[PDB]
Formats: structure tokens, sequence, C-alpha cells
């Protein structure tokens, strides 16, 4: 099918870009090192790949849509649920993702961009609000018969997204600081579920 | 005296520096360009004056003690008190710098150095560990008598502060945000104050 090659020919760009964002740099790689390893199956084409920042947040709309999935399968998973599962389960699957190289790695993209006069991160997080994992939280947070957290429902998704997640996140990016292994990641899970629900006067 | 004509000369190259960075921008800004408006009031010298990586962290030495004092100032200024208004009086200080341009236009610099080979961030960040703000609320929780708070300190510090300070702190950098006014930030504090200390469950 002529849809088929096409998108085999687009995934082929991306991984070309992948591979070069992570061996040869993604500040020293160009638009131009990506087309001649691309071959003939490239020459000058229409979509987000007219620039390597294109590419780059193609490849991320594949890892988010890859990371919601994920994250979405293991939260339905209880047949339940008391909050507090919903709460860990969702813990353990985000920060999990966290805590991988890879995580890392476009992090330090991301942040390179810090100068960028093209706001190309601005268009892509302003045009995906709707795929963040944070979403998933969000929805439970209404079907609780409750008016704070029906009210709420965004920020504590985001809250306690943000408890989970910072400020690890943000030392491994800018200075390398090491990973959690498992038994730390699910430590720091039970710990932040603990202070959002109950609090520090448990 | 000898002693204060260095010390103001020092506060030269740190005010030229500065300018620099907000005029010309601190990628285009080279170490030259600051040894020449600093005139033959510098002339190769020695300190962390070797580089403008170095000025820009001496630099944050200054602003980090800045925020310290104000920060202390305002908790101590009770006589109290509840750990209730010592949180909402440390979140009100803490938020309130986090909101201004200035907390943004050195997020930036900061962020932007992701890449740098040569580490200056992360010595920075491990030789003054005593020096943030955190520091001040891991002191008051040691001091209640309660055996999770003493143990876990430093952790409650960490966290309370990120639960303040995240996710906007991070979209201010990178997409340029908006920032909060103060009733925003006013209303924000008791939010987190309220789950930090009672949870989702009240
Ligand atoms: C957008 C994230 C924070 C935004 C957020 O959490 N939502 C707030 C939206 S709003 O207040 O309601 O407007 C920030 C920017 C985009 C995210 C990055 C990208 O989403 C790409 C992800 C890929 C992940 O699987 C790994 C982390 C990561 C490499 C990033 C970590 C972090 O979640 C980021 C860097
Ligand atoms: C170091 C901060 C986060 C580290 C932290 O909160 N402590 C964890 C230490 S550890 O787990 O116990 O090792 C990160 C890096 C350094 C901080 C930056 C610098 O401290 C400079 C400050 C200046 C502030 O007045 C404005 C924000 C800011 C421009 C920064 C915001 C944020 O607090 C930063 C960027």
């Amino acid at each position: 099918t002529p849809s088929q090659k096409v998108l085999a020919r687009q995934e082929k760009i991306k991984a070309v870009a992948l591979e070069l964002f992570l061996t040869k740099g993604y500040q020293e790689t160009s638009l131009s090192d990506i087309i001649k390893l691309s071959g003939g199956s490239y020459s000058n084409i229409y979509d987000g790949f007219k620039s390597k920042e294109g590419l780059f947040f193609e490849i991320l709309d594949d890892i988010c849509k890859k990371h919601f999935h994920l994250i979405y399968s293991k939260t339905q998973e209880i047949k339940n649920g008391t909050l507090k599962e919903i709460l860990t389960s969702f813990g353990l699957a985000f920060i999990e993702i966290f805590n991988q190289p890879e995580a890392v790695a476009f992090g330090k993209i991301i942040y390179s961009q810090v100068y960028d006069k093209d706001r190309h991160l601005a268009n892509w997080i302003e045009n995906n609000q709707q795929n963040f994992s944070y979403n998933i939280l969000m929805g439970f947070f209404k079907q609780q018969n409750n008016s704070y957290m029906k009210k709420n429902a965004e920020k504590l998704a985001v809250l306690f997204c943000t408890m989970l997640k910072e400020p690890y996140h943000h030392l491994n990016v800018l200075i390398n600081a090491p990973l959690k292994n498992k038994k730390e990641q699910k430590e720091h899970v039970e710990f932040v579920v603990n202070v959002f629900l109950n609090g520090i006067n448990s």
C-alpha cells in the first residue's frame, strides 16, 4: 500500500534521527545529517520533518503515546479500587518511567531548547495537553463522590504527579544525579501517597 | 583599605557580568566581553572569575544568600507558632521569590548549561547544600515533638518546597508561562499547606 510505505519511511527518518541524537548529540546533529543517512528515502519532505526540532517532537509524540497506554492499562487493572490502590498503582508506573536513562536523555534535550526562538516546545506543549498522563488521574478524581476532589481534579492530578516526580528528574537532568532503584521507587511512592491522602498529622 | 578596594572591584565585575547577561544574553556573552567592560579594573584575575560560568555562580551565591536571610527573617517573625502558621509563612516568602522575572531569567541560564562538560553547576550544587532554604524548614521539623517529622525532616522539607514550586517554575522557564499574581500565590500556598498537613480525606 502507498500509505504503508509512507509511514514506514517516516519511521526510518525518526529512527535515524534518534540514533544521531544519541550517538552524535542533539545539538551537533543538523537536519542534513538526518536527511543524508536517510538517503534518497527523504529528499525535502512534508510534515514536521522540516527541522530537527520537529523530528524530535514527532518522536516524543510516540513516547508519550506509549507511556499513556502503559499507565492507563496498569490503572484499569484493578476491578476495585480504593483511591489508595489507584494512586499507588499510578505511582509505580509513572515513577518507573522517569527512572529510565531515556527520560533523562530527552530531558536534556528539552532543557537545552530554553533559548529556541521558534517556540517549537511551547507549540508542542500547548497542542498536547490531552496526551499527558495527568489526565488519567484527573479522570478518577471527578468520579469519586466528593465536592473537593471533583472541583480541584486537575490541580490534585498535577500535584500528585509533581510530588512523585520532582525534584528528582530535574536533578537527574541538570547534574546527572543517580536514578532510583526499584526499592527506592516503591518507598517513595508509599511515602508520597500517605502525605497526599492523610498528611503529616498522622 | 586594600581589602575594601578588592571587594569593591569584585562587585564591579559581577555587576558588569549581570548587565551583559541581561542585555546581551548569557550564551553570546564571553569572558572577554566582561573583562573589556570591566576595564583595567580586571586584567586576568583570581577566584571563580576565570570563566563566565564562575562569575555566574558567584552571583547566585549572593542571591541565594539574599533569599535565605529573607525567608529566615519572615519565619522567626512569629513568637508562636503552629506548624500551620510556620508552613504558610514560609510558603508565602518562598513562592514570592519564584514569581519574579529574575527567578525565571536565571532559571533559563541554569537549564541551558545542561550540556556543560565542566560540571560547574554540579560542583556548585554539591558545595552549597547548606545554603538552600530547604534547611530552614528541615530545622523546624526536627524540633516538633514527633518521631516521623524528626526522622524524615529533610524529605518533608524537600517535598513541601517542591509542591509549592513545581511545575510552575519549570513551565515559567521552558515556555515562558505567566507568573502568579499575589492572590494566586496565597491561594496556592493555603492549598498546598492543607494537603500537606491534612490530605485529601478532609
Ligand atoms: C510538560 C511537562 C510538565 C507539564 C505538566 O506536567 N503539565 C502541566 C500542564 S498545565 O499546567 O495544566 O498547563 C514537562 C515538559 C514536557 C515533559 C517532558 C516530555 O513530556 C517528554 C517526557 C517523556 C517522558 O516519558 C519522560 C519525561 C519527559 C522527557 C518530560 C518530563 C516532564 O514531564 C516534561 C519535561
Ligand atoms: C538546586 C535546585 C533544586 C535542588 C533542591 O531543591 N534541593 C535538593 C537537594 S538534595 O536532593 O537534598 O541533594 C534547582 C537547582 C538550583 C536552583 C536554582 C538556583 O538555586 C538559583 C535559584 C535562585 C532562586 O532565588 C530563584 C530560583 C533559582 C534560579 C533556582 C531554582 C531551583 O531551586 C534550582 C534551579
